[PDB]
């Protein structure tokens, strides 16, 4: 899977460590192994949520399976609560998107995961 | 609704006010709340369009409901228009991508909108 | 197309003429004319991938048509192979995401393609 956050907080507010505890909880989350993930932080952003300049993040999680109603919500309580407790983000101006990617239309390591 | 600019015009040509501009204008073409909306603009690009390094911009918008044919040419008009006029991007050098996505899919505050 | 790679690689990193190799390629693989190829580069990003911050990429490919299982496989080793020569990232560190899009929801010069 991939784990995307674009975010108005500045790089210095982004704890070392936080890609590494990233991948582990996605690892345990999802239940793959963290070899498989990837995630890419983006700081210092021009964003606005609701008209506002406040902390936010707008946020994707690709992944081939693993998505659906009952794990989206999960996740999101999750990833929510790293954002809030590690970046100060308030989970109400946080979105999510999740993508459930074909293995066909994923590409790695000269050739698709087909 | 979520607005996204990626554009390879300088930081210092995007005026004063645009996000809130963009907010507005977004929330009047969709009908959607301005608390809802999320918008994000990213400048300094490196990027070309058709071979060249023109001002130009690729952008998404993504929403839940909201998006179709007639739909997507009228937010089409109003985004080509707006970059046009306070970015000075040609609207043939524009992309925009629209996704419509599943309340199950999108993430916020802790839950999902299913 | 839409073509996007985002990477730690480092800006100084990306060779002159890269923007145009990519464009001049993806039009020989896709078929598309070079007019409609768009092509955006972000290097310096805070990225791990599978818990490593060794150089890796994380790119997606937009298309109206000329996307499939075969032709995805091309892609992938066509672009994998591209970023193994240029920017010195292993095949096995590059995810790419692909995307078919329908042409009603691909905005471009006011309107849509539909
Ligand atoms: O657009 C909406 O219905 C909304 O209120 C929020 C929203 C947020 C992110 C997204 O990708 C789509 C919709
Ligand atoms: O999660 C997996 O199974 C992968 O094969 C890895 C993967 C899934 C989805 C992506 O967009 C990128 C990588
Ligand atoms: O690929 C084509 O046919 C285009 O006309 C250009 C295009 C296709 C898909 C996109 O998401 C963006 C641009």
């Amino acid at each position: 899977p991939m784990f995307i956050v674009n975010t108005n907080v500045p790089r210095a507010s982004v704890p070392d460590g936080f890609l590494s505890e990233l991948t582990q909880q996605l690892a345990q989350a999802t239940g793959k192994p963290p070899q498989y993930i990837a995630v890419h932080v983006v700081p210092d952003q021009l964003m606005a949520f609701g008209g506002s300049s406040e902390p936010c993040a707008l946020c994707s999680l690709h992944s081939i399976g693993k998505i659906g109603g009952a794990q989206n919500r999960s996740y999101s309580k999750l990833l929510c609560g790293l954002l809030a407790e590690r970046l100060r983000i308030s989970p109400d101006r946080v979105y999510i998107n999740y993508y459930d990617m074909n293995a066909a239309n994923v590409g790695w390591n000269n050739s698709t995961f087909a």
